[PDB]
DNA sequence: GGGGGAAGGATTC
DNA sequence: TTTGAATCCTTCCCCC
């Protein structure tokens, strides 16, 4: 199998860029805007002349003002990434009709029936490269390995602007150089318990005892990283379906008053719904986050899809039944919907 | 013992 | 570490 991974570079901020070419050099901050007050909120993403001085994804924007208080704040417009991104899908599709989108930003391509080797592969990528920076003025990242974690590794190593091949050999000696926190799926949290079982690197989960991997990181992550190592994954190019959409929001102030936070639960399940578009859910759950930052849900499941009416009294039950199994006042409610007909 | 599916906390981005 | 969106993934439970 043949591998060509597309990453599009720091994506949201690239598109107001080319929205707004006066932005290319200057710091861009791509923002979530919470409304609690000033400033409330995490940083989406960055472009480059930002984050070379601490300003990425996730730093609270109030902090990011800190560092950068003259680089350009924007607020995130999911709407018009996603058009844009839709459109690059397309083009890519033409390169090969196995292709997976990960993400808004992010798809695999299976090339073999397109190519025959590397060095094929390697100028596959380049027009692929050329055309999205033709047609949309984007430039994008491509990594081509034999599976789709390598080849994702590939353009980790190569990006922003980059593209780079990792043949069997550049892969079994990753296997045993790599930073295994830098194993795509691998986390924080993975990654730190990993560290506390002797593990940096992929080859060393070989040596583990499998129990002791697997009850400590988990059964699907310790067959995961174990298959990496022996060098036999095991997962194809497959489509994929958003599984599941919902909405979070923060309300002016904290409160377990069900008339005070319905309008923002009911405001959830509007927004919810405009973007489900034509997609009926079966199952529905309501997400809370308490004072103390700590998440809690409850949802239910029906034998037929969700009316909005129906959402909109069985979110309350929900909500109730939240409120009732716990004593913390709530900071943030939201609405998701899920297992689409 | 274990398939199968809901439920909801955990972890990844 | 905030801080949203979505999936991951143990776990519980019905029941053959
Ligand atoms: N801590 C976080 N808080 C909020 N959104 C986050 C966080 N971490 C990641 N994201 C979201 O995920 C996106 C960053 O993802 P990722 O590492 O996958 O992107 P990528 O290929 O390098 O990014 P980019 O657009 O940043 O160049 C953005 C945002
Ligand atoms: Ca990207
Ligand atoms: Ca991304």
């Amino acid at each position: 199998m043949i591998v060509l991974f597309v990453d599009f570079d720091y994506f949201y901020a690239q598109v107001e860029e080319v929205l707004n070419p006066s932005l290319k050099g200057k710091p861009v901050v791509v923002c979530v805007f919470s409304g609690r007050f000033e400033d409330s909120g995490a940083v989406a993403t960055a472009n480059y002349e930002a984050r070379k001085f601490g300003v990425k994804a996730g730093i609270p924007i109030v902090e990011a003002k800190k560092i950068l208080p003259n680089a350009v704040y924007l607020p995130m417009r999911k709407e018009v990434y996603q058009q844009v991104s839709s459109r690059i899908m397309n083009l890519l599709r033409e390169y090969s009709e196995k292709i997976e989108i990960a993400s808004i930003d992010e798809a695999y391509l299976d090339i073999s029936d397109k190519v025959r080797d590397y060095r094929e592969a390697y100028n596959l990528g380049l027009e692929i490269k050329n055309k999205i920076l033709e047609k949309e003025k984007i430039t994008v990242t491509v990594g081509i390995s034999k599976n789709k974690v390598f080849a994702k590794i590939a353009a980790d190593m190569a990006k922003p602007n980059g593209i780079k091949v990792i043949d069997d050999e550049e892969v079994k000696r990753l296997i045993r150089e790599l930073d295994i926190a830098d194993v795509p799926g691998i986390g924080n949290i993975t990654a730190e318990k990993l560290k506390k079982l002797g593990i940096n690197k992929l080859v060393d989960t070989l040596s583990i005892e499998f129990d002791k991997l697997k009850g400590m990181i988990g059964e699907a992550k310790a067959k995961y990283l174990i298959s990496l190592a022996r060098d036999e994954y095991n997962e194809p190019i497959r489509t994929r379906v958003r599984k599941s959409i919902g909405r979070i929001v923060t309300m002016k102030r904290n409160s377990r008053n069900l008339e005070e936070i319905k309008p923002y639960l009911f405001r959830a399940i509007e927004e919810s719904y405009y973007k489900l578009d034509k997609r009926i859910p079966k199952a529905i759950h309501v997400v809370a986050v308490t004072e103390d930052l700590d998440i809690v849900s409850r949802g239910r499941t029906f034998p037929h899809g969700i009316s909005k009416e129906t959402a909109y009294s069985e979110s309350v039950k929900l909500l109730q039944k939240i409120l009732e199994e716990d004593e913390r006042k709530i900071r943030r409610i939201g609405v998701r919907f899920s297992k689409f007909i």
